[PDB]
């Protein structure tokens, strides 16, 4: 099994699995059934930005999603990641379409991991930032239908020349280098991530959503995880 | 007097005003009667470190103090600075003594403050990092008995030529340029400071402590803010 | 008088004082008479980016001005800045108009000074970055006609409500906190600034220029510096 | 074979292959016979720090080695890396011993690279810093005798239980994720590296040196590259 911690930008409400009756953002801890969600006003065609922050001091994961001139959705969950994650992990973005479809384009992405110790002045860290992706983005592990290059953007799910988004698609893109998310001697551990997304659909309701996840190094897309499972979890439990 | 928000490293328990019967950590908002406290196994003679963090997402101010190969004190508090501070401020370090003394020596200090806008790539930030203080540190506003140069350190309170601390002393150090702590359009607003220190004393009980405060641009040690008032508040009311 | 070092984005050619027969970029080591220049193909109305860098290992000052969809004009000179500037200085922007005029709008400004001492890795550093300029910017010393808050940009020179520039104008913008540009116990000294400008002129003869400058803490607009002197020098010597 | 561009801290004078009569810092381009060098007052048994720097503006590679309060060696060379290195590479350290020995301890390492493209306000960048090497450092490709964890340091070559160094050893350490060292659209490409070391030989005649190299993704220790070849080049041709 895989250990998954993630913030989901869910566009399609699957009321049957406890989804709110509207698009939303939520914190997923080892399950597709969000521990805490927040109403989100999905804007079709408009480029949204999403900022996620976390630190072991207050032990609280938070996510803010905003569109220029428009409001912002926020959500926070009290979680001690050191109990719910391997010491080493791999960070990345996931997205998927199902019966309904949408474009899950990632215009940019940046991440910052920071491990401060008890020993004065000793600190380990990692940070990367992409403002444009290359066809051969040699530092991202592409998985599924994820492809880089087109217009310098990262397409997490299948699209066509018409610009049309294909249904039943699923893709993931995660940074090559393993992230050292925590440790015992660390007095303060905290990570921060930011990405800009572009989502638009031709049909009545877009689906299914983009998500930022943290997982163990060898994580591979679970069998039949398109649609409601956002390409992250193997079952809707 | 004016507005002050601070995290205090209180080494001497002043019961009459609210100090618990032990050296502690605490969040101070517009008053010297802490909103939150946490025991702190003060290590006399040792070099300690402190980390202060805040962000408008979850909206909590928290601090952590540690010593190499030892425990770590922690304290957080819910506070929306938007309702407690002027949009523009100055940040600094304070210290003091009275009947009993101690050395409030700061070995290094750093600070970072960012303002993430609602519009993509609109981020305003400021960050300085003092790892070595000089005889004429032109970018700091030294107040009270604060001096620079001694071993490249920053002495907040008076120290005798041989090194011995001196009672009834009050000093301060404010970075020169004003900091734009918050803004109404900012989607995310945060800051974080860090400093290593040395609190050494001869007598049975060191006093009074060290503190990181944030106040309005124009600010100086309030009349009579010696000892238990840490040089931050004009009174204990 | 004031000790100045500047990178000049010269739009109007003042052949009479050494200006090449075409708009250009040049390095000024204490005189308006550039120590070296390179042809700059201006792009009236296009937002461009300026990149300036320097380190004490090479003693070479370098600048690069580029536009989207076009080649860039690079320029570099060997100048031991510690043998020209004080240990502490002030960084800022300057712009002026003469008979003919233009808009010297600054969209964003960023700067970073890193002074790495000789001790292990005890580094000192300052970094500010603006991507949005507020109406009352308590951290910027405005001089001359320089205004802010206009579209969240910085207006170095004069402009009328209808976005029409004015002539015989001069304005400067200086960062508040002094900058310790050089130490003598540091193994490596380095700095860099980047700004994005928007120059639009109606009279088919844009004048006069923009310039990044480093000066003495108390620097100020010289008299009659408007026009060909870019509000930086008192004469064309 | 592999394409190597390295900065060598050559402790042993192999006159037979161009090494000066004294220890030195040299710049190696697709060869072990340095293009340029400089005398190095190697201080047997004391922590030192090397600092590499390079940028595309003035296309120059420089290095500075220094021990606390002592001689500061320096060496530079003009080289357009984009015409020598693959658009994608890997970075890492390397050290070795032969008939003579020495401890090749790295106590910390940091790297940072940025790519400012023609695209206004859009950058790409990678930065990592290690102040402590974990027993199981999952983001480094240890080759040869390279081992981390011991004393929280990183041992590039063989070191006996009693601490004594061993002869005829070679080790490497390359960061896991590939580094997009350059790209056409980039108006300004530039990296920076910084690392502290502790070379000590229990006598007076040490050898053979350490080196910071940039190589093609799949570089492996050449056969017989011990000692004078520093585990970087297949032949001292
Ligand atoms: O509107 N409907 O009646 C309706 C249509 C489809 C539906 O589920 C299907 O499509 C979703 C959207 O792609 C997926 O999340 C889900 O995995 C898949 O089973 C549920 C209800
Ligand atoms: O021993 N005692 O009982 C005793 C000693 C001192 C005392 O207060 C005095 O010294 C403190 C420590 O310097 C200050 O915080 C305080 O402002 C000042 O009034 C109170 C009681
Ligand atoms: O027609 N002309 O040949 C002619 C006209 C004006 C002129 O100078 C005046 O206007 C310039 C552009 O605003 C300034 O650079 C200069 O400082 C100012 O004195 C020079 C030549
Ligand atoms: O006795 N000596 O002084 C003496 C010692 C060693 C020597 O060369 C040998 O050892 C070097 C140092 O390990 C290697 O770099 C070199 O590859 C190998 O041939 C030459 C003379
Ligand atoms: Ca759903
Ligand atoms: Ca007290
Ligand atoms: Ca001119
Ligand atoms: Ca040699
Ligand atoms: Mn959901
Ligand atoms: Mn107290
Ligand atoms: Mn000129
Ligand atoms: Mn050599």
């Amino acid at each position: 099994a895989d250990t998954i911690v993630a913030v989901e930008l869910d566009t399609y409400p699957n009321t049957d699995i406890g989804d709110p009756s509207y698009p939303h953002i939520g914190i997923d801890i080892k399950s597709v059934r969000s521990k805490k969600t927040a109403k989100w006003n999905m804007q079709n065609g408009k480029v949204g930005t999403a900022h996620i922050i976390y630190n072991s001091v207050d032990k609280r994961l938070s996510a803010v999603v905003s569109y220029p001139n428009a409001d912002s959705a926020t959500v926070s969950y009290d979680v001690d990641l050191d109990n719910v994650l391997p010491e080493w992990v791999r960070v990345g973005l996931s997205a998927s379409t199902g019966l309904y479809k949408e474009t899950n384009t990632i215009l940019s992405w940046s991440f910052t991991s920071k491990l401060k110790s008890n020993s004065t002045h000793e600190t380990n860290a990692l940070h990367f930032m992409f403002n444009q992706f290359s066809k051969d983005q040699k530092d991202l592990i592409l998985q599924g239908d994820a492809t880089t290059g087109t217009d310098g953007n990262l397409e997490l799910t299948r699209v066509s020349s018409n610009g049309s988004p294909q249904g039943s698609s699923v893709g993931r893109a995660l940074f090559y280098a393993p992230v050292h998310i925590w440790e015992s001697s660390a007095v303060v551990a905290s990570f921060e991530a930011t990405f800009t997304f572009l989502i638009k659909s031709p049909d009545s309701h877009p689906a299914d959503g983009i998500a930022f996840f943290i997982s163990n190094i060898d994580s591979s897309i679970p069998s039949g995880s398109t649609g409601r499972l956002l390409g992250l979890f193997p079952d809707a439990n």
